[PDB]
């Protein structure tokens, strides 16, 4: 039995590539979708974070939606301590990237009159008027409530649909006013105090960024982040207003923008055009738009993200039941492999390593399915329709991308070595999806941590020396990569790979490719 | 926009068609996948029932892994009742299948020494030694494990592993002893009494048909099921065996191997060819098997089925979290979305109705994904790729089920009408996944039930008699199916529909088929 | 051992492996549907040997009016319906024959010239089943002559030739136009350049092929056999690429109007259409075909992409398909099946113009209409039973495709059934 | 606003939107793949005659051994050595001209017309004892290329194999198929052989004729999908003997063999004997530009891919990956350095749109190079210098001078150069995205 599904590899349909994936045709042993890990409480010790790598983990995640910036500062601290505990062995070494997750626009509800701990019932069929005036700010009950958003009637219509509690509670505006509005109760259940609210369907008017955003973002930038998940984006203009404010000084951080409602989705084109990156931010996305939707938004981000080459998170509830148990249901096993199929780059695990009991066996399990469903990726396939995608252009860098995954398919190469220092020729030939992983060998820090975003690079930091002789030190990096991958398993001697190089000192991208042996 | 995702219907690639998929395109009211309902205590009452038929139940499982006769007995005459509350409407009534879910072969731990109550830790690297001696029958503690499976050693070596209590601890087998093991706690755990145990990749001899299981389907086939969901399939013979026991009477009862270990997955073709349908049993083949290849055996086994035009079920924790939770995760969603891609004829609710505080909310979720999922499948390749799959047949009944398909295809018909009485006719239309629903009038109640077993066919019971005139009982039945499908809103007056018949009595399939705007 | 008709290059996976299997031991089936027309002159218009070429294989009989006088035309005309109605006692061996004018055409000059009125005008009281118009430049010209031919000749199919650049470069409009289009490559090649002739004609097919329309690949396609008895391999080739390009007809000319060899022109047009139409990859064209009218959800498409798919799926020896206006058999030879096409029609002008669709092969009834409407649909089912069976079709215990009208005012074959042959 | 070299077509999705693209003023580019092969003969065979036939586009010159003396024939192919080396003095615009040997093979003689019998099991000889003398006359005279007519079997080239023997053992094989049993056994003639000719004159009168394109599209189907050389032959532009142009039918019948995938095209009468060899060569040159963008590229990649892939063979992988290339950035040319023509073989299989300029200093796989699509070969009679990059970078601009003066390529377009990384590399295991200078 052929490994890495070899056998559905050579299916001509669809249909006879999913009848041919065997259980008995082991991956292999790089695993080429990169994992996200939420770090907190569960998580934020050195040693756990040491342990968080060792599993798998290449992205560390702040959420700034709660936090001091002393105690995710702390985090960060924690993080690149145990990132180089491992820093003496260059070709064990594995960079970490660290990502900041803004709070964005929230809307919060007031205080429900009363003690504390104090719950009102909400009936279906009920009146409630939506109050914006302060005067009830914490005079919350079954006949008012009071919301922080001052806007909200600007972008609310008679009969549009308000949210509260994460969607377990709903309201159909029945009465527009200047500060307040008169709705019904369409879904019930009992509120309590200061609880989320959302507006399906509708172009909320909140900042791109607000105050504490511009604080955070520019904490991020003092703290040498190397990308920031923006929250909420609904238009590229809130992209565009991010990038501002991390300006000049934070012109390299990665800007990942979180698609979280209707509208994010609506006008999704012109957002991945200003973005560097998406998260399919499910949680809220699912809030938003009725859930049984999500995964038609899920896919279609994807394919697109794919499209244009760009990385894509698939985030949220992946291996949620994992937050109490050491094993991961049915249910969350099928979500992480189809995210795999669907094409994202990276994968993501929130409460299950921020607060949850194993967040070393999350990670562990995310790397396992990760493998097993890149293999059963239908490849033949995805190349051709990725390159019929993208023919309009006529880039030097994708015509050499292009062609050396085509030749990585047709000798079975054991992995492609890039040499880069900008990244984008790791990038492009990631793009274009090897079922062999990209060892990129890189002297920019900055570039090897964000290569965690695309699909397959596995980057290596050369600290040697630049060598006079400039073919020198292209095989000095190659050499490099060669003994990473036979360390790590991913090839042995006498193997086949593709290197990709620049041809002289001043080439602009690696216009070089060659078939070599592992030495 | 288009609806029905016939946007994305368009694409030219797979990516493409991804790409193209849009939240804002509702999909059809008719649902396509069935969903197959576990009854227990959270939803056997006849008023609950009935609110499980108007939610979307097609079938009504029982497992009889525990109750008693008299308690399923019960169940299945409320199922009965709630069904036949309808009956008095014929173009309402909606034909409910009844499953019968086999026990099927164990291994069982012994008790626990002292009051049975009590569990002993097993510490990871200890040493267990497992024995037969039913002396220790009730003595079993930290360092000897009794099991009632006597020839075990004769189907495991050294190395072997061996999972008790659900997949919670895992043993590998060190030394082979005369009536004993001597293993390694590779995983430990809390060992309570009496807990199941699983052997990875070993050929369990334990009978196909256990005692228990004899009396369990000569019970089902007094209370007249439709099909038997055949637990722990693991080669032809095995299916064989059900199929002898259930004998004469129940000859036309329905088959469903549930492919549970390894074997069965790896002994497929033979298991699928001597089947009626097939089961993937995800938790069971997720303890038996490493859960990150679950989805592997899930795809490979919905597109065998698929191919052979025999009815699959994705069955356990698709919507998992629902037991307590009354709304699903996003990975919940995405399975079960998923799942309907895949090509799954039925999915299935166990634990989510059976027991859990929200039943009713998980069959209304899962027929909403249902929906949303059918009108994101790529149906122009599937029908193309389930074609070229099939092309070495000249059968005319899957030419006749074809030409429709393809017809309704070019047209958008609202649905299919197809007069059946075996069920052969409705089952090769279904085969090719149309899109639109397919209307099978049957005179046949136990073919109307069975149906619902193939994607897409809505079981509709002709009552009437006989007309003597074999053009007015073609007709009548014709105008049953035009009714049921404008009251349920598959289609009005002026729509167009696919109408497949019988050109004589004597014709033994329908070779007539028809473009008939809707009166 | 062998399959025949190229069903083993049938079940290729690419268009590479589809040649690969192609396989001179496979034998094609008796049927030919690809039309033959043959330009009458000296050499060919006698009675006897028109009878020849009909028994031969001549489907359309095209009149050049570059030359010859109204009473000449009119005697040719006359000996082809001669030839043509010696065979009309066996309405079963009964082979319908289409008569087309050929305009003289321009020869800045006016689309229709006076001469070409007058000819037009000749056709229509000749009754004429289709035109040939000479150097279509654009839609406008394609209107000039519907016009022309005007109420009396508003059942008259006008092909339009595409015979220059600017034909070609307006294409689409002339196409949208016209009944059918010919691909006139003997001037075509002069005025463009001769090694573009494969492009244009190459393009006007497939596009021809993506609306339905039908298309007639003309001009020296077996030239050497004017003086010879047996054509050049390149000749060959050429009349086998044109119908795996896609053409419904295609054409004769000098070959058959005066040279030396017209019989045996039309026979070897004959077997190398035969051959071809096995030759071609049919679940592509099908896929390819179905994938450019995706836009287009018509009822009688719909049942025609049906009936086609069925007869690819259990290889059925013949659509039956009942049809007055000869619209429904058109739809279903657009799809392309392998299988031949028996048009059973009352319609004799429909049944003479149905020789410009692929596979149709028109059966003309002549029986009344019976009282019941099953009865009379059975009539003609069995008519082509007969005739599937007598010209070497099929044989009893074959599957048929059979598409019929369900009740007398079904606008279209609404009725698909599969049949065995009686 | 009109893209060139048919590229709008190019990018349809199916092979119907394809053909339904075809444009007649999409203009093709100025390289021409598919080699022309002429037979030469009393109208052809001056050494002036042979220089306008080079300039006209002729690659290979056959001289069919039907007829002639070894005397006669030796005159012949010494008129073309030295029509072909009057242009040697500039390397950058010389003609690598290949000379081909055709054996007169069974013949069946009566004015002395010759004899076909279809269906007959003719007992002559698979090599006759006039056909070992032309063949050891080849070995003699340092033909590249033989034309065995009439091969049955394996055994058929086995035979020829063995009498060209050690001496001739880089002669070129084409094995000739032109009657029934070939067809029926030509997968272990394919096997056995170096290339194919689609003999259609006997062929057409051995099979019945509407049988034959049957024959050609199956044999240039398997020839590509086995990377060896196959040529179309006889009658593609007949009527051109006596007279000035072509019929429709001889344009549609070369344009279409360079669309089924043929590496050659061949004119015997025509440019044998006829009135008009120059303009035969020509007209063939014409069609074959047409036709060679009119090809279905992606999906013809795809499928040969898909074919082969069962080999992971590292220079088809090098092959596949510079083709590749060379499609997503429109490349105007492939730049191979190849010795024993390998390397350039294998990319010419896999049917890149633009030219391979194969640079050699073997002057024999040079000449022979011209079987294969696309293979543009240019002879390096430079001294190679010590240091390999040194010599690397003298052929590859040769190859850039060769395609600057020959219309391919102008500065600032791209090309993919295909190298050895180092002079004991076995095959071009380097691939370059490069400037033209
Ligand atoms: O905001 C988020 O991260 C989400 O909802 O997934
Ligand atoms: O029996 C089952 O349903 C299972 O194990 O999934
Ligand atoms: O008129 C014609 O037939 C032509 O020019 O080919
Ligand atoms: O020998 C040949 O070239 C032929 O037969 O065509
Ligand atoms: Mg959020
Ligand atoms: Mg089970
Ligand atoms: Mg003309
Ligand atoms: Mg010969």
């Amino acid at each position: 039995i052929q490994t890495q599904q070899l056998h559905a590899a050579m299916a001509d349909t669809f249909l006879e590539h999913m009848c041919r994936l065997d259980i008995d045709s082991a991956p292999i042993t790089a695993r080429n979708t990169g994992i996200i890990c939420t770090i907190g409480p569960a998580s934020r010790s050195v040693e756990t974070l040491k342990e968080m790598i060792k599993s798998g983990m290449n992205v560390a995640r702040m959420n700034f939606s709660h936090g001091t910036h002393e105690y995710h500062a702390e985090t960060i601290k924690n993080v690149r301590t145990a990132t180089e505990s491992f820093a003496s062995d260059p070709i064990l070494y594995r960079p970490v990237a660290v990502a900041l997750d803004t709070k964005g626009p929230k809307i919060r509800t007031g205080l429900i009159k009363g003690s504390g701990t104090a719950e009102v019932e909400l009936k279906k069929g009920a009146t409630l008027k939506i109050t914006l005036d302060n005067a009830y700010m914490e005079k919350c009950d079954e006949n008012i409530l009071w919301l922080d958003y001052k806007n909200i009637c600007k972008v609310v219509d008679v009969g549009s649909k308000v949210y509260v509690d994460d969607g377990l509670i709903s309201l159909q505006v029945k009465q527009k006013g200047p500060d307040f509005l008169v709705t019904e109760v369409e879904n019930g259940g009992f509120l309590g105090s200061k609880k989320g609210v959302n507006l399906p369907g509708a172009a909320v008017d909140l900042p791109a960024v607000s105050e504490k955003d511009i604080q955070d973002l520019k904490f991020g930038v003092e703290q040498d982040v190397d990308m920031v998940f923006a929250s909420f984006i609904r238009k590229a203009a809130d992209v565009h207003e991010v990038r501002k404010i991390l300006g000049e000084k934070g012109k390299n951080i990665k800007i990942i923008s979180k698609i979280e409602n209707h509208e994010g989705v609506r006008r999704f084109d012109e957002i991945l055009e200003a973005s560097d990156g998406i998260m399919v931010a499910r949680g809220d996305l699912g809030i938003e738009i009725p859930a049984e939707k999500v995964f038609l938004a899920q896919k279609m981000i994807i394919g697109r993200c794919n499209r244009a080459g760009k990385p894509v998170i698939c985030a949220t509830q992946m291996l949620e039941s994992m937050i109490k148990k050491p094993r991961p249901t049915r249910a969350e096993g099928s979500d992480v492999a189809n995210a795999v199929l669907d094409g994202a780059d990276c994968i993501m695990l929130s409460g299950e390593t921020a607060k949850g009991d194993y967040p070393l066996e999350a990670v562990r399990m995310q790397h396992l399915i990760a493998r097993e469903a890149e293999a059963a990726m239908f490849h033949r396939k995805l190349f051709e329709e990725l390159a019929r995608s993208s023919s309009h252009s006529t880039d030097l860098m994708e015509a050499m991308a292009m062609g050396s995954v085509e030749a990585s398919y047709k000798c079975l190469a054991a992995a492609l070595i890039v040499l880069t220092e900008s990244g984008r020729s790791a990038h492009q030939v990631a793009r274009y999806r090897p079922r062999a992983p990209i060892i990129a060998v890189t002297r920019n820090h900055q570039t090897a941590r964000q290569a965690h975003l695309y699909r397959g690079i596995f980057p290596v930091v050369c600290k040697d020396p630049v060598q006079e002789a400039w073919a020198e030190d292209v095989d000095l990096r190659v050499n490099l990569a060669m003994n990473v991958g036979k360390a790590r398993g991913f090839f042995k001697k006498g193997d086949v790979v593709i290197v990709l190089t620049g041809w002289r000192p001043g080439s602009g991208f690696t216009n070089t490719m060659r078939v070599v042996p592992v030495p």
